[PDB]
């Protein structure tokens, strides 16, 4: 969650940094992100710090 957002970094050449396990989360804002990292991706362009609503992609 955010939570990890909490104290992370990201450049222009180390850019983002996400397992290689993909694991489906829901996000609270009503959408979904595949990776869990990858959640904070999304996270870090739109800027809304979005949170994990639930594990698996959103039903």
């Amino acid at each position: 969650d955010s939570e990890m957002c909490k104290d992370y970094r990201v450049l222009p050449r180390i850019g983002y940094l996400c397992p290689k396990d993909l694991k489906p989360v829901c996000g609270d804002d009503g959408q979904t992100y595949n990776n869990p990292c990858m959640l904070c991706h999304e996270n870090l362009i739109r800027q809304t710090n979005t949170h994990i609503r639930s594990t698996g992609k959103c039903e």
